[PDB]
């Protein structure tokens, strides 16, 4: 039995809620609460004989709070750093949320970058391909996903689950 603390970063509104929602609760909502405040989730994953428990926090309040962000990631040894793919600003923004982890969260964390609402590719702003490439040249897992259709939901925490030590 294996334990993980694992928390989500990003603009607002990229879907960091509705990616935990998705996976945890089989949901999705058009609407979704923003409310200041923390979530702490659980979702058990098995890998062969082993047991991946994670623990999943989700909060809102850290763009309105970036300097009480350390207090948010401090101990986590998995994030999800989220943008969304029709706004490259979101993407710009996922960058220096990359940043920050490697400057002051654990050595080994594991960070996953997820493109989200890849359901919205009409309106693409940010080409797979750079992602792919700045994921690459940071060692960084990468994804594009999708809270609404569920698209590689799954697929990045079980990518997750095997990366971690
Ligand atoms: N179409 C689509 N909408 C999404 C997706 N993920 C989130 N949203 C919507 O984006 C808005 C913000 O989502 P939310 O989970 O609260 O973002 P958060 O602030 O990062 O936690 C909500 O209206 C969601 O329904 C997605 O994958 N596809
Ligand atoms: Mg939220």
């Amino acid at each position: 039995i294996c334990q993980f603390k694992l928390v989500l970063l990003g603009e607002s509104a990229v879907g960091k809620s509705s990616l935990v929602l998705r996976f945890v609760k089989g949901q999705f909502h058009e609407y979704q609460e923003s409310t200041i405040g923390a979530a702490f989730l659980t979702q058990t994953v098995c890998l062969d004989d082993t047991t991946v428990k994670f623990e999943i926090w989700d909060t809102a309040g850290l763009e309105r709070y970036h300097s009480l962000a350390p207090m948010y990631y401090r101990g986590a040894q998995a994030a999800i750093v989220v943008y969304d793919i029709t706004n490259t600003d979101t993407f710009a923004r996922a960058k220096n949320w990359v940043k920050e982890l490697q400057r002051q969260a654990s050595p080994n964390i594991v960070i996953a970058l997820a493109g989200n609402k890849a359901d919205l590719a009409s309106k693409r702003a940010v080409e797979f391909q750079e992602a792919q490439a700045y994921a690459d040249d940071n060692s960084l897992l990468f994804m594009e996903t999708s809270a609404k259709t569920a698209m590689n939901v799954n697929e990045i925490f079980m990518a997750i689950a095997k990366k971690l030590p």
